[PDB]
């Protein structure tokens, strides 16, 4: 795009997820396996949080699962959707809200690096 | 129901989730696609957190997906559990314990609304 | 292991997850369905925390489902990747870096125990 998370809008004051689309229009079948759809968001994130891409109930009761992602505080990279069509044929129009990012807490710990 | 969110109970003190059961008895089988399933739950939240719902281990090793749910603070309405079978036909008693709420902090941001 | 939860390795510093390898080489296949795979790390948590266990992209993208659990902050048994294969035969060498956990703050509430 590049566009960074702070173009992303909340639905509502009380959503905990800023809206995610894909830029593309893509077609999904079960025997493609997970595919990675593209959004032209990025990284970075605010400090001291990560982010967690997750599915909308809407899709995925329509039969589209969003595997759940990790997205580093530090990654600089294009934020993708990685989803999958479950039992049927999935349709995705380009600009239709697939996912959701979360913001959370980034916890210190002593842990080697 | 309506029952709200304080009438749920965690297992043990270290428990992350509250346990969340279908009113129904339900059969689920690979080919039916996700499926919303009813607690009779409510929301909404307490102030500042966001819901998650997430299976419970030792249901998804029996075959049954649940798939991750973000429940927003403001939310009012019924807290329903979407999952699917695996492999092979699932059937959910009434009252089994299927899934499980987190309470999450929710981090404020300057995102458009 | 036993091995506790301080003895693994985050990748980065904004990495925001700890990652998870199985101690044993395992294939599955898609009619196999979930399996727990084994890490040899044990909990506890630190305190007011609990852990999250999530798939990493690359081996999502590669057909191996993570399916996201929780830890409690007080489980002291071996934490295991609950794993599925999606579509083709997968095959996990010892030693691969197959998931994350992340840690998330544990909040106080008010529910039964
Ligand atoms: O597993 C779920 C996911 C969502 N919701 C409810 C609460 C959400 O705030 C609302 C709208 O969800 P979305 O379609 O925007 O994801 O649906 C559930 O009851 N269960
Ligand atoms: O992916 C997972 C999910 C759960 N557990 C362990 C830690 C939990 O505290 C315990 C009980 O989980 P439940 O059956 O209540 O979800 O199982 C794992 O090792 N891996
Ligand atoms: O759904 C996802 C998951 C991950 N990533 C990006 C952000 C991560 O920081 C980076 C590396 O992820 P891993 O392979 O280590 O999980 O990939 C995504 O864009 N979408």
């Amino acid at each position: 795009q590049k566009q960074p998370i702070s173009k992303l809008t909340r639905a509502t004051p009380g959503s905990a997820g800023l809206d995610l689309c894909s830029t593309s229009h893509t077609v999904l079948t079960p025997e493609m396996g997970p595919q990675a759809l593209s959004t032209g968001i990025y990284g970075p994130l605010p400090p001291n949080t990560f982010g967690l891409i997750l599915g909308r109930s809407s899709i995925t009761m329509k039969g589209l699962q969003v595997y759940p992602g990790v997205i580093d505080n530090d990654y600089t990279g294009e934020i993708k959707i990685m989803a999958k069509a479950v039992n049927n044929i999935v349709t995705v129009s380009q600009g239709n809200r697939i996912a959701q990012l979360i913001l959370l807490p980034l916890i210190e710990t002593d842990n080697k690096v």
